[PDB]
């Protein structure tokens, strides 16, 4: 006895995760931060190298907004084909095939930009225990143009979804890309959703996020994330309440659904705030010993929220959603899952 989902429009960077054990000498010889991500750059040079000589290395299809595109459909295998649709640039290269090709059998419809200027994006994950630390090298992923923007599917699919969901991440890409679908979402009155994605995004990217932030209904972080986001805005404050409390009312917002503000933490209780006020949902208590990946775990709590919310759910329950499909995730190495889900939203 269940509805039929409402779609949703997904963009971000599609990367091809390149994986590795390591040791914490590996991470400072490389200048990194443990469970981090960041952006290629000069003092990384040649870290893919590194990486690739290593045993067991494994090439595996990523990207966060990615990820969460497959765990929204994963929670709604009755409708392959009929529910997500993700928008990102590829190349037609060995890594953009198996992007592609591992999503569509996943059953997202695939609306994503070939370009020649760069090959497909990949991602080095440094393992050191259960945390990643991340190093992304977008190659074509930085490359999605206007025309792409401006084509007949993805028109199409904007036209026809009612929920989108950017990840912070494209907003080092091209803020005009989000503020197209802004704009979209705005003339369907959908709905359109964010999340903060790693605090670099609040340090060098604030511009950008600060032109998009009165477009959006709902803002998604973590912990850390949330306490950035506070520096950003130059809040004095210590809580994660606060900070959401603030985000509800001080924020600038432009839309009529009404915003809303999700910050996870790990362990603790997840934060909800509107402007009726701010509640907890908790998280339910897991064994630390059979969680294994701490990685992704925001992506996949945005899948099973994203799932939840377009059949219909209450927002709590997509937390509660999110809850579960995050658990599921840390409890197996790398993006993995059971056949079916044994939860009903
Ligand atoms: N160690 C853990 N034990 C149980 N659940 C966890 C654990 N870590 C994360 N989760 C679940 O995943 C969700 C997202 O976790 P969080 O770490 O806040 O996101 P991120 O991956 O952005 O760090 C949490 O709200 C929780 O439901
Ligand atoms: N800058 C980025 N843009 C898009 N995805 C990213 C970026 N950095 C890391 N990721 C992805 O984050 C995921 C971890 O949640 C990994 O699957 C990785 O591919």
């Amino acid at each position: 006895m269940s509805s039929a989902p409402l779609r949703v429009y997904v963009q971000c960077n599609p990367l091809l995760d390149v994986s590795a054990h390591v040791s914490d000498e590996f991470l400072v010889k490389y200048g990194l931060e443990r469970g981090t991500a960041i952006l290629l750059s000069e003092r990384q040079k040649g870290i893919f190298d590194d990486i690739e000589k290593m045993p067991n290395v494994r090439y595996v299809p990523g990207g966060s907004g990615l990820n969460v595109a497959r765990v929204a459909q994963w929670m709604q295998q009755a409708y392959k084909g009929k529910f997500v649709t993700y928008v990102g640039c590829i190349a037609d290269d060995r890594y953009g095939k198996v992007l592609k090709e591992a999503a569509e059998h996943e059953g997202i419809v695939m609306a994503v930009e070939h370009t020649t200027k760069a090959g497909s994006g990949a991602c080095a994950v440094c393992i050191t225990g259960k945390e990643r630390t991340l190093v992304a090298d977008l190659g074509a992923a930085n490359h999605l143009s206007s025309e792409h923007m401006r084509s007949p599917a993805v028109v199409r699919a904007m036209d026809e979804s009612r929920i989108f969901y950017f990840s912070g991440f494209t907003l080092t890409v091209d803020v005009n890309h989000v503020l197209q679908a802004c704009r979209k979402a705005r003339e369907v009155d959908g709905l359109f959703m964010i999340n903060l994605s790693a605090p670099f995004i609040m340090q060098f990217f604030s511009a950008q996020l600060g032109e998009v932030l009165p477009y959006t209904d709902i803002i998604v972080a973590n912990r850390h994330e949330a306490k950035e986001f506070a520096n950003m805005m130059k809040w004095d404050t210590d809580c994660v309440e606060e900070i959401a409390r603030r985000a509800v009312s001080e924020v600038p917002y432009t839309g009529t659904k009404g915003r809303v503000v999700v910050f996870t933490r790990d362990i603790e209780s997840t934060v909800l705030a509107t402007k009726d006020g701010v509640e907890t949902v908790p998280v339910p208590q897991l064994d630390q010993d059979k969680v294994i990946d701490m990685n992704g775990a925001g992506d996949a709590f945005m899948g099973g929220f994203l799932s939840a919310y377009a059949v219909g759910k209450d927002l709590r329950r997509c937390c509660e959603t999110g809850h579960y499909t995050a658990q599921e995730v840390i409890q197996r190495d790398g993006c993995s899952f059971p056949e079916k889900p044994s939860f009903s939203p």
